[PDB]
């Protein structure tokens, strides 16, 4: 159950979390949690872990600005984390107050939440797992998905090389700054499109 | 004269230059070496240096691989360079083949022939002069490059931003490696866009 890694069973997780997020990102996390616990099935990771992660990866999507650099200062994580916002913040610093709201301390869950968005040159895959099912859950529609979706069935390696080469290309498409673990993630993955 | 920098004339470079490089690189040099010079003139870099360095930016564009692993080895450069290729080693490797030829010393032509492909975080103006004369030269036809040349007329960090993020861009639609002194440029000059 949940209970063997959080301080209060998924119900009332589930309560707590209508309460800090809309209800279309509550949405979100139910369709992460359901991809993950599909992925994971497919890729030989732990379902339960998998699950949990995906529910939990953008718990603290709306913390403030401010909430985010208070704990960057008291968890004395990288300064340069200061220079960027939310994108980055919410699993880079967000894990902390996941592990103060529900006493959450397995490493491998907070690792895969950690990185939900920007990734990290060696993923487990776990890791993998929540980047791509953060991707391709049922309430996406966004043009391409459909691909994700076909990749994702036969590749967890491709999935995330796919992600990653259009979060990338993307971003610069937009004109908006790309965090450099990113590009370590994508030069790290790129080779899986061939 | 060219001779306050090389040690030969600009008709003799010319001539060795025709034997080193096929028709429509060499008119590509031609074409920088005159964009250089509109773009120099613009922007207040020395219009003599920005001619030079732009007519000689791609002087190394067709030495093998086991020439600028040689070179790699014999300068002592960055050794993570062995893990790339042609795109960056012309610029970054070739200002050794360069300087042994010509007797090039000058560090401001060097440094902007050097960084001409992947740029830097910190640019001289005649390093940015030289990027955006490569992407902008006459014989250039992309889709898109009139957007370019607007954009070099009125500023030249907006061009560097532009052709950079464009850049980016493409290098992630094709699925490339990309350089990470490039993902420096990028997030430098980005916020120009706005
Ligand atoms: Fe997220
Ligand atoms: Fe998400
Ligand atoms: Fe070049
Ligand atoms: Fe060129």
């Amino acid at each position: 159950s949940y209970q063997d890694y959080i301080n209060c069973s998924r119900e009332a997780l589930l309560e707590k979390m209508a309460e800090l997020l809309p209800e279309k990102r509550l949405t979100h996390c139910l369709g992460v949690e359901r991809a993950a616990m599909e992925l994971a099935q497919r890729f030989g990771v732990d379902v339960e872990k998998a699950s949990l992660a995906g529910l939990l990866h953008d718990y603290a999507k709306k913390l403030s600005d401010q909430e985010f650099l208070v704990l960057i200062d008291r968890y004395q994580l990288d300064p340069d984390l200061k220079n960027w916002g939310n994108n980055v913040w919410h699993g880079m610093v967000g894990i902390y107050k996941i592990q103060e709201d529900l006493d959450l301390h397995d490493s491998e869950i907070l690792r895969a939440i950690e990185i939900h968005t920007v990734g990290a040159g060696q993923m487990t895959d776990l890791d993998k797992v929540i980047y791509v099912a953060d991707y391709i859950e049922h309430n996406r529609a966004f043009p391409g998905v459909d691909v994700a979706r076909e990749i994702a069935s036969l590749s967890l390696n491709k999935a995330v090389a796919y992600e990653t080469a259009r979060t990338v290309e993307y971003l610069a498409h937009q004109g908006f700054p790309i965090y450099p673990q990113t590009l370590e993630t994508y030069n790290a993955f790129v080779h899986y499109l061939k």
